[PDB]
């Protein structure tokens, strides 16, 4: 293992409200008293005992701050510095303060296709980034999907929550099943090698979501939900697609793909007429078409 810093953060921060918390985990803003310069702490509660659930096991807290020490880019979040006691690792990380994507989106009045795909373009430079260094995130979903600062002209996206994330390993392959039923491959759901293209069909799940309000293969029970994606069951319904371009359905149909080998990939996705139009008609379709305000509205509502 590794013995990160032993001294209490509280000598080295100030903390204040908590900005999250999920199971194993509690997230607070704090301030870093020699530079004055805002962080967020995540306390990551420790197993302890092999034979307790109340925690997180060593081996997955080093393999998260190990991806995350590896990884500087302006669409993912940083890692600043990491502490330990008795009973939790601290990571202090970059503080991503403009809340939720979808969250900022859905307080337009309207938003073109060309406009949607200004956000997205970031999403994919970041996942190109990891996906470079043969790292999957294999935690892509919208409530991941960051703003750093809402309130200026151009914000900025930030990928977050690397603690699914894995360097691919070429010599051995990776099975597991995790991650929300809604947003994982089906290679996911029925324990099949895992890579790099698991992350490329969650970008298909969240654009479908971005473009029509609606989720792809949400069923009314987590089984149902799991069937949907292992037999890639979904539909582009005229109520929520009327007004989608023909290139943004071609971008989601070849990314929700059954066989990882026959996905679009990262650079290919950069590729993608719907991402880079290849003559005028294609960019003015794109700038014609629109999202389902009203019906995405909604979704981030849910
Ligand atoms: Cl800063
Ligand atoms: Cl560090
Ligand atoms: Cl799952
Ligand atoms: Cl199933
Ligand atoms: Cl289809
Ligand atoms: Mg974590």
């Amino acid at each position: 293992a590794t013995v990160f810093r032993q001294e209490n953060v509280d000598d080295y921060y100030d903390t204040g409200e908590e900005l999250g918390s999920g199971q194993f985990a509690v997230v607070k803003k704090c301030r870093e008293k020699s530079t004055g310069l805002q962080y967020a702490a995540k306390f990551i509660k420790k197993r302890r005992t092999k034979s307790s659930r109340r925690g997180v096991s060593r081996e997955d807290i080093e393999r998260e701050v190990s991806i995350l020490k590896e990884i500087q880019h302006p669409n993912v979040i940083t890692l600043h510095e990491v502490y330990e006691n008795k009973t939790d690792v601290i990571l202090i990380l970059e503080l991503v303060a403009g809340g939720e994507l979808f969250d900022f989106l859905a307080e337009k009045e309207s938003l073109t296709e060309e406009e949607a795909t200004e956000f997205l373009k970031q999403i994919l430079n970041g996942v190109y980034y990891l996906h470079s260094l043969q790292i999957a995130h294999f935690d892509l979903k919208p409530e991941n999907i960051m703003l750093l600062d809402r309130n200026v002209p151009k914000p900025r996206i930030k990928i977050i929550d690397f603690g699914l994330a894995h360097k691919i390993d070429f010599g051995n392959e990776f099975k597991n099943i995790f991650g929300t039923p809604e947003f994982v491959a089906p290679e996911i759901v029925n324990y099949e090698p895992l890579g790099l293209e698991a992350d490329m069909w969650s970008i298909g799940v969240i654009t479908y979501i971005l473009l029509s309000g609606a989720s792809p293969f949400l069923g009314d029970t987590k089984q149902e939900t799991l069937a949907n994606v292992s037999a890639v069951n979904y539909e582009f319904e005229d109520e929520y697609f009327s007004n989608t371009s023909a290139l943004a359905k071609d971008f989601i149909r070849r990314l929700l793909v059954k066989d990882p080998k026959k996905r679009m990939t990262i650079q290919d996705s950069l590729q993608h007429p719907w991402i880079k139009p290849k003559d005028t008609q294609q960019a003015l379709s794109r700038k014609a078409a629109a999202v389902n305000m009203e019906k995405f509205k909604k979704f981030a509502a849910r």
